[PDB]
């Protein structure tokens, strides 16, 4: 465990720094991460839904320490084609919106041990990079809804994080 | 009389939404703004330095109130050539750094009675468009830079805004 | 006694400054002066008349984190070469800028904090402070290259401010 | 009455003239009365104080060819040449001040029309000093920094003297 944000919180609105160095520090920000994500049964976390302001990204859409990604830095570099499932988020529990994304991603980041790579991607591994990315960025699915709808959704959150 | 964030700051670095309805309020942040900017000796501003997160930037080059641009929800249509000018920022008070510029741009944007326009600028003025722009992705100039000396102005800064 | 600026209308920044005769501490001690006032101002360049100073004293500093401060006394220009402009700002004119016609690169020989003798080449910004900077020193501002009438509006509100700060 | 260095306003860059009025026109007058009382051949707005781009020169002594620049500006100028220099404001010195033999030089008149003229010698002198005047620049200024220092000093000990 670390403290998962829920919305509304700026540090899930604030576009993070990229990682300078990755050393033992940001990996084990990684391995705990994994931790948490795989605890609250995420297929992706974002660095900043853990509040911590860097651009840093673990993924595993299987959910079994198969194929476990880091995106460290990550760009999109080139992307394509037109998809959209209901999205689901940690830091907004209980929504789903449907969320326009590509098919079709290409993207280079730094692995765990700080090597780049380029990663092409597509079905659900494609739209979990994207949500992850919007995280970094501090968008989160919320944002493509109406201002009305999010403003809804907000106040209910509001509610359930005094209750929790 | 609004004032200016200083960075670092959450604010400074969010992706600011859309302008959805240019209407008298919109326009009193506008006249806030150019007030703000003339008080502050500044070029340009974008809404975010004054804490409003949306898409409204106001620029004067001259400062004589002859040439004021309001740009409101812009998008840049096309750019061209490279330049760069050591660029200050009146949220990063002191500092400049060469910014890697187009030279020429195109942009769209609503004035401020909500009628679309398109303008080309050069010169200072199209780096001017290109880093208040940067301000509404909450883009600062700083980011540009090596970490190492992003860190030193962020450093130097924070205890600048201790003093004040 | 604060870091504060002569403010454009003011007879001593249109005076002609004279040479320094000797690089001593007086001297040095107006350098560090200028320095801190630019940085207060956070202003890129400065010369001496602008904190009433009447003599040929310039510090400049384009990035402002003390990495490259270069100290010009008794400058002058060896050689200049091309046309450039860019919106130039003066600490001394608030919230004005026009552009002003300039050389693009340009060698200048100076004296240095020390007292001692160096030559720099220089283009850009840098290039362009310079030569605003020196214009200063020959009691020419930004302003003087402009038309009686822009220059006369900018005079008028220029009083206006200096009376309410 | 005519300043005596050292003096700020002997060092200020002056303004153009706007209008050819009268106020200018007494000015101009005024001006030459007081080259002549004061035996010049050439003087300076600033010289008395006026801080306006007006020059008033007189080689001749005669009031026969009297020659007015206002808002003047130096077009072209060849050959080298030089003279030992006075200044009604720098009493009791002079200096060789290397000069432009030649000069061209477009200013208003009197009555505020604009003419052109190439002057030599002596003419051509004056110009140049009275321009310098427009621009804070005293002959004093071509000497080494101790020489002006030492003339600086002795025109302020002359100057409480009265
Ligand atoms: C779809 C794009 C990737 C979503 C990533 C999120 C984790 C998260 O909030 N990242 O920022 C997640 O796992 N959400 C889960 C989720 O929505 N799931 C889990 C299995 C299938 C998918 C349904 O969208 C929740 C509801 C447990
Ligand atoms: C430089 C491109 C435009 C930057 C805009 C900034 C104002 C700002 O903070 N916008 O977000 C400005 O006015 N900058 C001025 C500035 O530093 N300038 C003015 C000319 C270019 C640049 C420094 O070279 C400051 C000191 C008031
Ligand atoms: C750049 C030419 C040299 C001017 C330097 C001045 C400082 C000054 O008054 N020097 O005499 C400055 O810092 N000017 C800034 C300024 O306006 N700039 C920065 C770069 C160009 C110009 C405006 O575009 C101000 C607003 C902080
Ligand atoms: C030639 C350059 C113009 C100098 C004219 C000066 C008048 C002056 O003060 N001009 O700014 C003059 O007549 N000065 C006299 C003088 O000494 N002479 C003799 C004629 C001109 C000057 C020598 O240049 C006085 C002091 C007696
Ligand atoms: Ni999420
Ligand atoms: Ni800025
Ligand atoms: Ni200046
Ligand atoms: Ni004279």
């Amino acid at each position: 465990a670390l403290n998962v944000l829920i919305y509304p919180d700026d540090h899930l609105k604030v576009v993070c720094e990229p990682v300078t160095e990755v050393n033992d520090a940001i990996r084990k920000i990684v391995d705990d991460m994994f931790d948490t994500m795989y605890q609250e049964k995420g297929i992706g976390l974002a660095a900043p839904q853990v509040d911590i302001l860097q651009r840093i990204i673990t993924i595993d859409v299987e959910g079994d320490k198969q194929n476990q990604f880091v995106l460290i830095n990550p760009e999109i570099l080139a992307s394509e084609g037109e998809t959209g499932i209901e999205e689901g988020c940690l830091s907004i529990p209980g929504f789903r919106a449907l969320v326009p994304r590509k098919e079709k991603v290409t993207v280079r980041a730094l692995d765990r041990d700080g090597k780049e790579f380029t990663l092409d991607a597509d079905g659900l591994l494609a739209i979990c990079i994207q949500h992850e990315i919007d995280h970094l960025n501090g968008i989160l699915f919320v944002d493509y809804l109406s201002p009305l709808k999010r403003q809804r959704i907000k106040e209910k959150l509001i509610k359930y994080k005094k209750q929790i």
